């Protein structure tokens, strides 16, 4: 029996290009986490309670995910390799304009998934693809969730009483269309 | 004891124009479903998460009532004929204008009931005017309760917050005068 | 952030060919929900009511699967297109020529997914063909499911009495192998 | 305030013709009481316990049915008149012609109750045609029941296995569609 990178049984190993895609992958995941945590920062700064507790909790979501792919990485033997992460953005002139950003970051989440599903495919490691699909999954989900928070907040059209009525919709808990 | 047109045993005889009447009835039914659907659909669309709830129940309530109507003719041992269902409208410029196809709609419903009230009063079928006494009545409820949408709807006059508002009260289930 | 067609932030864009294929695998879905419809109203003519409980029963899943395909169009910021919807097949000689068109009608369905699947990995859409991944499997069990029911159906060689004990079957929930 | 010809006191007179109709429509379903404990005692003495117990319940309905009509004469201070009771008819060569006088009788029923609500309407005495129509709605159900057990008795085509498969149904109260 091998051992692998990381000096475990090997089942079978890994290209290292996947390995370096997996491994930024996780950077941007984590990346992601600290984004919300920004912009749960930048809501509290407002009063929106509601926005903020929202954040805080997609922002410890995102570092399990993180962490869901550096088990991986664990159970396929292969070495981690946790990143200098960059500061986040931390200024928006508006909700609408911080939505927007939120969006974006989801979906730029979803694209770093996708390109490890395709190198792993042309790779041929099914490991890899099977592993990755609930979390693409997930991520369709995910995007519906912030294309309906981010709408939500565009129909408000900057007027606090509808912003004001949303933040009370998150602090209870009604963050999709359910 | 006779054999009916679908092939049981046959209770009475029913007036051919009758049975027509009804089969156009449960079209009407089917398609006032998948209105329900596609202005579902149109809420969805513009995160209105409280009024695509509300639609996506009245299409499944809708294909009940047109279930009822075919289990009728069963009942009285007449041929069903599930006939093609034309496309609903899709396209609204506001929820104004959508509630007031939604409201029509239900208008139009009870009006094919009255139609084949009066055809069966014509042909003095009992059983059919009978049996459809009830839902006349809850016609009346649900034009009620469609007037009442729309005239919230109205009286919110284009305000994206007054229609947030609203909306949430449908998620909740507050959907009629009560 | 850029709008899709349905005017939702859009995650990323769909290929106009796979779109198509969605909306008319959407229509299929819901020819096969009225086609157990008509199946449902002709064992109910014939007193096999057993039958007509589980093809209501299939009716109504079926149009949930439909609707569940809506929403993930939605949820790609892509618009629906809900289409006129032919008329089900209505007669049949026998229960066992019955079942052999919904078996067929269950098979054509997978197929419809099946080049929906192939047409989305043509065109790397990842998301999709993750999205269709669990609806196939579950056609592998109606599949299975319908097999079944048909393969006992042609043991009763058209003998009532065997008919009968599998439309008790049917009406106490035992419809699959199990 | 007058006194009805039952000595009560009267909301209303009825014409006389309308009496009598009422009087020999519970005459109808006294019969037809009676009807069903013959068909019950037939059933019982051929072991068909299941086909025993649901005419045994049915006799005792049907005079329940006659018995609320003779409040309803009570209610408009109207005269009873019971009258002498035929006897019912006791045998038959099979089961499928003993349930094919059992949906006749029920029909008849039905018929009977027609003529009094068209007799009542003709002399504009809307209390009766409002007290006649949820009874007019409850023969709907029996008459679709009653075509449910002819046609599968019919279906059973003489086969002593699918009788006694039936009858054991019956005793366990599946008695219709549902
Ligand atoms: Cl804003
Ligand atoms: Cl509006
Ligand atoms: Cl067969
Ligand atoms: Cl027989």
């Amino acid at each position: 029996v091998a051992q692998g990178p990381n000096g475990r049984a090997l089942a079978e190993s890994m290209n290292p290009d996947l390995l370096s895609a997996i491994q930024q992958h996780i950077s941007i995941e984590r990346y992601a986490s600290v984004t919300y945590l920004a912009m749960s920062i930048w809501c509290a700064e407002r009063e929106l309670a509601g926005f903020y507790q929202f954040f805080d909790g997609e922002a410890k979501d995102e570092q399990s995910h993180a962490v869901h792919f550096t088990q991986y990485l664990i159970a396929r033997s292969q070495s981690n390799d946790l990143q200098t992460l960059d500061a986040p953005r931390q200024n928006w002139d508006s909700l609408a304009s911080l939505m927007a950003t939120a969006f974006q970051m989801e979906a730029d989440t979803t694209s770093s998934i996708q390109s490890v599903y395709a190198l792993a495919e042309r790779n041929s490691d099914t490991r890899t693809t099977v592993f990755l699909a609930p979390l693409i999954e997930a991520q369709i989900q995910s995007e519906d969730q912030f294309a309906y928070l981010l709408g939500r907040v565009k129909f408000a059209n900057g007027d606090p009483t509808a912003l004001l009525v949303i933040d009370n919709e998150l602090r209870a808990g009604q963050t999709q269309r359910g």
